[PDB]
């Protein structure tokens, strides 16, 4: 590979990883010497048996090793290491999505289903997850019960807690920590070192913006905007740089929603715009600068969210994040200027950019799968010309005019989402770009999560329940 | 000896540390001074006693201090010193064997015994061993009692523990941990340093890839083939590495197979071919291109399996990981496409390095005895025309239709497979490859911990019968 | 009930607990008011579910309360309650051996069967149950591993240990505590109550002695002969007593066979004679007293014994008891004074009370069962005037003529004792007294025990393979 290869020749590096993404949307690695590893090998590739995505089969599929870009130098392993976050899973015969499905040529099958549809050239997906970092995080479940804890010095509740260095009684209140200085924000440096790693990994520019999110121990960066196949591969990268940074601050990461109870959960809002031949195709005039193609692509997602849901919201943990709230993505409806939106409208100042963005999703989804299936939805809203309604800006979550009542929400459950998604999976079948085996298995597989969750005794029974 | 003799030149060692191998496949060493070793020392060879091997009068024995390919250079030790890793052990009265008899010696006889059956000159050995590393394990027997703990930070079960650095929360989920990212891999940097090391010892390349194994802390690291006695050397060097690399994390290592219950335990598949005149005489058009010569070592294996269990998985805890569950390749047949077969055949891109591998054996196998297990018991097929029967491509477990009932399995205890080799030891004894009184030996000295094993009440049968 | 209902007359009792046995030998309970108790109870019976085993379409079984020899007026609990420590248990359609099989009726069936051959009226047993009294036992089981820890101030090993009391020194050394006097002995005044408990519940007579066993902790009552099922009801009654007085010492015993390795472990011998007219048909002069009849019922036991074994050792935990050691019955053979023999003839000075004592079961024995399971062997034995061979009381393994190995020897797993019984259940089955169905269950159930034992690792597998 002209990128890697070269790459591997100018680091000498020793050791080349090869990344690829499960079901799940969990990143994974093997690690092999730079003397296998060939022009050749893009092409051949290197197999692997199927132990997360399949059984049964003994499947030994391939790993074709993909080649332009994410050839990062692993920035945090000491021995010099270049990853190939780009591995596309293949069968040995139908160079295909492996196993049940790779993610990743799910996606790739949905670039091909854009040009092939003629609507547009390329896709941008500009996501924007939330992260929590912690000191350190508890918990264990047995027949003795179920316990979990979070522990930070930054935490709200941490006033009153004995510390080593002291107590600075400088910390985010509940809700209140939006950009408060340094004294009390305590993060900066590590953000800053989490930018600097970020571009080691992507490249120059790419990291828009830093700052502190709403709930206590809650940060965002912000990474540019990018065609799917890219994005995606770079959301993994982002949570693979904040995962690690934050661990050599003797920290812990994650992109859970909601792993706070009474203050903001973490969402990861995307941003999205379609090109034909470099022109943004969604600048228009309809509503707001906005073209009718883009309202087309609002709306068909507004029909499928529900079941959109499964995917952009496929944690259990996600429905606590969706729940009767001001900054709660949960009533689909779209507006520039609506808080409570599912879907708003940012403000471009120049019909240049003219993207939408669809607040719903949360850091959970699988970026692969889940740019995709929002992509399959927003075209069969543009093919079936399916109107979004009329923009809501008045009211965010308030009175019922029965009207609001009457305002269709997203999921409040993900065994709800699945159910949806089982009704309505049509759309997603479009172009083949997702098989309704890899659906049928999905679902399965994501169902012995709901099951986890039904079948858990939760603390909270005990405080309903435990003397009646 | 040209590599040692040069070595010690070159490399200013004070000391050299003849290494061999014991009849339960435990390296040993004593160290000598350079100064002591002539070429002279390669031919006469250096005296000691007799423990393990089960000497008892006849005791002085003698260490033939071999060549081993790039004789080890310390790579762990303070002083510069080379090792040779070989150090055949010679009888005081001829040279050969000493005391039962020397693994080394058996593995040396045995690669002759090919080349006298004249089917072929060469035999490739390439085993995947597979390693836990734990940050400490405790155990005692008293009277009192018998105990065992497992120590580590990577273990699932750590979730809630307290540490130092405090819970990172970003740990394998139990059998999850193939392939996740560095967060929770964690291993990353020490496979790598063992890597390393492996280098040191074995020189450039012969390192083929480092994953981290299904089980919390299970790692494995890939390593070359190799021809029969050079690979069972390398086997003892690979073990010798990860076990000092981790003792330098402040971890321990253990190639003991199922230490951890209810995940993965640790198997060592070896992978096998037949090469004569350098072609690879296992390729052909037989069965997704095996040769009948290939056809016929695998029917030799199956015939002899039980009996071979007692070197291949010599050790009590080996019959841990044999079990019911469909994982374990319990089941004496051979598909490319099945795994609960003993036996599978590895898709190869091109004929040449056609294969056969054996997924049964453990680390707990004595390489050099059971390398040559295999090929007396695989010759013994291709000798004797031994028809393997049908591939198993179809199903490894279903709902018993008789069949699965009435297909051969592997042995359900090291007291077995005992059993199995006393009534089954002669294709071992051809060649002379095998001596009578080496297997008789043996066969008592595991025993021992067949004794050990069923003389110690096990706290489970206080699960079972305290109440009772 | 006569005795019965009028006990609960005259104890002004207002419950009674009705209690069987399961397969596993392990006595059951259900405590009913007496005003639901009249004589019609005992002829219907009440209905209970079956969750024990041989799950069904439904276990509307009925609890056939049975009237005892002295339902027990209880001793333990506070409010007077009368125990009826035999419920047969039987089936809605007919009444017979409810689920797989009551144990108590399978015992009543045998009974029937001696006569209906016309071999005896009657069959005695006296079995002499040993137990060990701790002051504390913990254990667990997790991926972590696995531990038991045994706890007694008098245990041999507690001589250096701390006490509130302080340590008295006076305590049993290994295997000595045969009968040294109270300051070392702690157990009189305890086995005393245990003793005046017994009498409780089976009134008068019945306790002929009570000393310490060799190992440290160990006590032994005995407990007069009796029929079968009345004897079989009347070791439920044993066990109960001492498992309860033992707790009112704030102590836990256990009939469990060697629970401490390295001392003595605890054995069920089992004296056995038949009568006919009320004469002992075991009385003659063919061997110390002995009539043919006698010796035909010794010949049966041997060549059952292995499949016996399944039914008198049914304890994965019986088999560290049956370890090759002096003190250890596993040799097939019969004498008057040669330990070794599994079957001793004890010592009578006048006949009639004429016996042969198998000293090979353990109290891991259900007693109805094995009771049973004796007699059917013992009359196949007369039946095909099956020959005892000679009397081995000549010398003990002090000489091994190396016909030793050809001597016949008790099974060594109940892995193999579960396969000795499946090929040989024949004499079982004659008179159906035992079903095939119940054996076929009993093996299954019985297997789940070994698979426990085989799947879960041992401390002493550490011990043995970790570092290698
Ligand atoms: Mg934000
Ligand atoms: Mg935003
Ligand atoms: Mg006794
Ligand atoms: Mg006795």
């Amino acid at each position: 590979a002209n990128k890697v290869l070269q790459l591997i020749q100018e680091s000498g590096a020793k050791w080349v990883d090869f990344r690829f993404t499960d079901t799940k949307g969990k990143e994974q690695h093997v690690t092999y010497p730079a003397d296998s590893i060939d022009e050749d090998t893009f092409e051949d590739g290197k197999m692997f048996d199927g132990s997360s995505i399949a059984g049964w089969k003994g499947i030994e599929a391939s790993d074709m090793i993909l080649r332009p870009d994410a050839e990062t130098g692993f920035i945090d392993p000491f021995f010099a290491e270049p990853t190939v976050v780009v591995t596309c899973d293949v069968i040995e015969p139908s160079t295909g999505q492996g196993y049940e499905r790779d993610p990743r040529s799910i996606a790739r099958r949905a670039e091909e289903y854009l040009k092939s549809t003629g609507i547009g050239d390329t896709a941008f997906f500009g996501p924007e997850p939330e992260f929590f970092v912690f000191d350190e995080v508890k918990w264990d479940i047995d027949m003795s019960g179920a316990r979990h804890t979070l522990i930070a010095e930054e935490a709200a509740w941490s006033t009153g807690k004995d510390y080593e260095s002291g107590n600075s009684g400088h910390r985010p209140r509940v809700k209140g920590g939006y950009f408060p200085v340094p004294p009390v924000d305590s993060a900066q440096d590590m953000r800053a070192e989490m930018c600097a790693k970020i571009e080691d990994i992507m490249g120059p520019g790419r990291v828009e913006v830093h700052h502190h999110e709403v709930a206590s121990c809650q940060l965002e960066i912000g990474v540019s905007f990018n065609t799917l196949v890219r994005k995606a591969d770079e959301v993994q990268q982002f949570k693979y740089a904040v995962w690690n940074v934050a661990h050599q601050y003797a920290k812990t990461a994650t992109f859970m929603p909601k792993p706070m109870v009474g203050d903001n959960g973490s969402g990861m809002h995307v941003h999205m715009s379609i090109s034909k031949d470099g022109k943004n195709l969604f600048a228009g005039d309809e509503y707001a600068g906005l073209s009718e193609m883009a309202l087309y692509f609002i709306g068909g997602i507004i029909k499928h969210a529900r079941a959109l849901n499964a995917i952009t919201n496929p944690s259990t943990n996600s429905y606590k994040r969706l729940v009767p709230h001001f900054e709660a993505p949960i009533m689909l409806a779209y507006s520039a200027r609506n808080r409570s939106a599912s879907i708003r409208i940012p403000y471009v100042s120049n019909p240049k950019g003219k993207r939408i963005e669809a607040r719903f999703p949360d850091p959970m989804m699988n970026p692969y799968l889940g740019f995709a299936a929002l992509l399959m939805a927003g075209i069969d809203g543009i093919q079936n010309k399916i109107h979004p309604g009329e923009a809501a800006d008045k009211n965010l979550y308030d009175l019922p005019p029965e009207e609001e009542a009457k305002i269709p929400t997203v999921a409040h459950s993900l065994d709800m989402a699945l159910e949806a998604l089982q009704a309505d999976h049509e759309f997603l079948l479009k172009g083949g770009v997702f098989t309704k085996e890899m659906l049928d298995a999905y679902i399965e597989l994501k169902t012995e999560d709901v099951r986890r969750l039904n079948t858990t005794t939760h603390p909270v029974e005990f405080d309903m329940y435990y003397s009646l």
